[PDB]
Protein backbone atom coordinates (compact mmCIF):
# COMPACT_ATOMS: atom_id res chain seq x y z
CA UNK A 1 0.00 0.00 0.00
CA UNK A 2 0.67 3.24 -0.55
CA UNK A 3 1.19 6.12 1.80
CA UNK A 4 -1.90 8.40 1.06
CA UNK A 5 -1.17 12.09 -0.10
CA UNK A 6 -0.92 14.42 3.04
CA UNK A 7 -3.76 16.87 4.11
CA UNK A 8 -4.19 19.82 1.56
CA UNK A 9 -2.68 22.48 3.65
CA UNK A 10 -3.38 25.41 0.97
CA UNK A 11 -6.24 26.43 -0.87
CA UNK A 12 -6.76 29.54 -2.53
CA UNK A 13 -10.34 29.67 -3.01
CA UNK A 14 -11.19 29.69 1.13
CA UNK A 15 -11.49 33.07 2.28
CA UNK A 16 -8.49 34.33 4.30
CA UNK A 17 -7.96 35.97 7.66
CA UNK A 18 -5.92 36.58 10.48
CA UNK A 19 -7.63 36.90 13.98
CA UNK A 20 -6.12 36.99 17.78
CA UNK A 21 -7.73 33.19 18.27
CA UNK A 22 -5.51 32.19 15.23
CA UNK A 23 -2.73 34.30 15.94
CA UNK A 24 -2.16 32.13 19.31
CA UNK A 25 -3.26 28.59 18.23
CA UNK A 26 0.38 29.45 16.03
CA UNK A 27 2.32 31.67 18.14
CA UNK A 28 1.25 29.84 21.45
CA UNK A 29 -0.35 26.43 21.44
CA UNK A 30 1.36 24.53 18.49
CA UNK A 31 5.00 26.14 18.99
CA UNK A 32 4.48 24.75 22.79
CA UNK A 33 3.72 21.61 21.95
CA UNK A 34 6.03 21.43 18.84
CA UNK A 35 9.35 22.22 21.11
CA UNK A 36 7.32 19.19 23.46
CA UNK A 37 10.03 15.73 23.84
CA UNK A 38 6.88 14.03 22.62
CA UNK A 39 6.23 16.15 19.58
CA UNK A 40 8.35 13.95 17.11
CA UNK A 41 6.12 11.54 15.84
CA UNK A 42 3.61 13.83 15.26
CA UNK A 43 5.84 16.57 13.63
CA UNK A 44 4.48 14.77 10.23
CA UNK A 45 2.06 12.99 8.50
CA UNK A 46 2.72 9.08 9.95
CA UNK A 47 4.97 7.41 7.31
CA UNK A 48 3.26 3.66 7.16
CA UNK A 49 5.56 3.01 4.61
CA UNK A 50 8.46 4.14 6.16
CA UNK A 51 7.56 2.46 10.04
CA UNK A 52 6.31 -0.99 8.03
CA UNK A 53 2.10 -0.09 9.47
CA UNK A 54 0.48 -1.83 6.49
CA UNK A 55 -3.09 -1.49 8.00
CA UNK A 56 -2.48 2.24 9.41
CA UNK A 57 -4.61 3.71 6.74
CA UNK A 58 -6.91 0.84 5.94
CA UNK A 59 -8.67 2.27 9.65
CA UNK A 60 -7.60 6.54 9.95
CA UNK A 61 -9.21 7.74 6.82
CA UNK A 62 -8.98 11.64 8.59
CA UNK A 63 -5.63 11.26 8.86
CA UNK A 64 -3.69 14.99 10.99
CA UNK A 65 -0.45 15.67 12.22
CA UNK A 66 1.14 18.82 13.90
CA UNK A 67 3.31 19.22 10.51
CA UNK A 68 -0.09 19.93 8.51
CA UNK A 69 -1.80 21.97 11.44
CA UNK A 70 1.19 24.17 11.06
CA UNK A 71 1.39 24.91 7.22
CA UNK A 72 -2.88 25.05 7.28
CA UNK A 73 -1.99 28.22 10.03
CA UNK A 74 1.10 29.49 7.95
CA UNK A 75 -1.02 29.08 4.74
CA UNK A 76 -4.53 30.74 6.37
CA UNK A 77 -6.29 27.74 5.76
CA UNK A 78 -8.41 28.45 8.99
CA UNK A 79 -11.19 30.76 9.07
CA UNK A 80 -12.51 29.77 12.54
CA UNK A 81 -10.53 28.37 15.53
CA UNK A 82 -12.50 25.69 15.87
CA UNK A 83 -11.36 24.50 12.80
CA UNK A 84 -8.18 24.40 13.91
CA UNK A 85 -8.89 23.11 17.69
CA UNK A 86 -10.68 20.27 15.75
CA UNK A 87 -7.71 19.05 13.99
CA UNK A 88 -5.57 18.79 16.76
CA UNK A 89 -8.57 16.96 18.44
CA UNK A 90 -8.47 14.23 15.33
CA UNK A 91 -4.93 13.85 16.07
CA UNK A 92 -5.36 12.70 19.52
CA UNK A 93 -7.94 10.82 18.94
CA UNK A 94 -6.18 8.57 16.01
CA UNK A 95 -3.70 7.91 18.01
CA UNK A 96 -6.26 6.24 20.51
CA UNK A 97 -8.26 4.20 17.87
CA UNK A 98 -5.06 2.87 16.38
CA UNK A 99 -3.14 2.07 19.43
CA UNK A 100 -4.01 0.05 22.71
CA UNK A 101 -4.85 2.01 25.91
CA UNK A 102 -1.31 2.99 27.83
CA UNK A 103 1.17 2.28 24.57
CA UNK A 104 4.31 4.44 24.68
CA UNK A 105 2.60 7.01 21.37
CA UNK A 106 -0.59 6.91 23.30
CA UNK A 107 1.08 7.95 26.38
CA UNK A 108 3.24 10.36 24.50
CA UNK A 109 -0.14 11.99 22.87
CA UNK A 110 -1.91 12.22 26.29
CA UNK A 111 1.00 14.34 27.47
CA UNK A 112 0.90 16.40 24.42
CA UNK A 113 -3.21 16.25 25.01
CA UNK A 114 -2.60 17.75 28.58
CA UNK A 115 -0.53 20.95 27.91
CA UNK A 116 -2.61 21.45 24.63
CA UNK A 117 -6.03 21.70 26.95
CA UNK A 118 -4.54 23.57 29.21
CA UNK A 119 -3.45 26.27 26.58
CA UNK A 120 -6.74 26.06 24.95
CA UNK A 121 -8.52 27.05 28.31
CA UNK A 122 -6.48 30.65 28.02
CA UNK A 123 -7.81 31.22 24.30
CA UNK A 124 -7.76 35.06 23.92
CA UNK A 125 -10.57 37.39 23.26
CA UNK A 126 -12.55 37.37 19.98
CA UNK A 127 -13.14 40.03 17.46
C1 LIG B 1 7.10 11.78 12.21
C2 LIG B 1 6.07 10.80 11.74
S1 LIG B 1 6.82 9.33 11.09
O1 LIG B 1 5.76 8.43 10.76
O2 LIG B 1 7.73 9.72 10.05
N1 LIG B 1 7.70 8.68 12.29
C3 LIG B 1 7.23 7.91 13.35
C4 LIG B 1 5.90 7.89 13.75
C5 LIG B 1 5.49 7.03 14.77
C6 LIG B 1 4.05 6.88 15.09
C7 LIG B 1 3.55 5.60 15.33
C8 LIG B 1 2.20 5.40 15.60
N2 LIG B 1 1.74 4.12 15.82
C9 LIG B 1 2.59 2.94 15.88
C10 LIG B 1 3.53 2.77 17.12
N3 LIG B 1 3.11 1.35 17.20
C11 LIG B 1 2.01 1.53 16.24
C12 LIG B 1 1.29 6.50 15.71
O3 LIG B 1 0.09 6.38 15.99
N4 LIG B 1 1.87 7.74 15.50
C13 LIG B 1 1.01 8.91 15.60
C14 LIG B 1 3.20 7.94 15.21
C15 LIG B 1 6.42 6.23 15.44
C16 LIG B 1 7.75 6.29 15.06
C17 LIG B 1 8.18 7.10 14.00
C18 LIG B 1 9.59 6.87 13.83
C19 LIG B 1 9.94 5.94 14.76
N5 LIG B 1 8.88 5.60 15.54
C20 LIG B 1 8.89 4.53 16.55
C21 LIG B 1 10.32 4.30 17.12
C22 LIG B 1 7.99 4.87 17.75
C23 LIG B 1 7.99 6.15 18.26
C24 LIG B 1 7.28 6.46 19.39
C25 LIG B 1 6.55 5.46 19.98
C26 LIG B 1 6.60 4.20 19.42
N6 LIG B 1 7.31 3.89 18.33
C27 LIG B 1 8.44 3.30 15.75
C28 LIG B 1 9.32 2.38 15.20
C29 LIG B 1 8.81 1.35 14.42
C30 LIG B 1 7.46 1.32 14.12
C31 LIG B 1 6.66 2.27 14.67
N7 LIG B 1 7.14 3.24 15.45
Amino acid sequence: LENPPPPETSNPNKPKRQTNQLQYLLRVVLKTLWKHQFAWPFQQPVDAVKLNLPDYYKIIKTPMDMGTIKKRLENNYYWNAQECIQDFNTMFTNCYIYNKPGDDIVLMAEALEKLFLQKINELPTEE
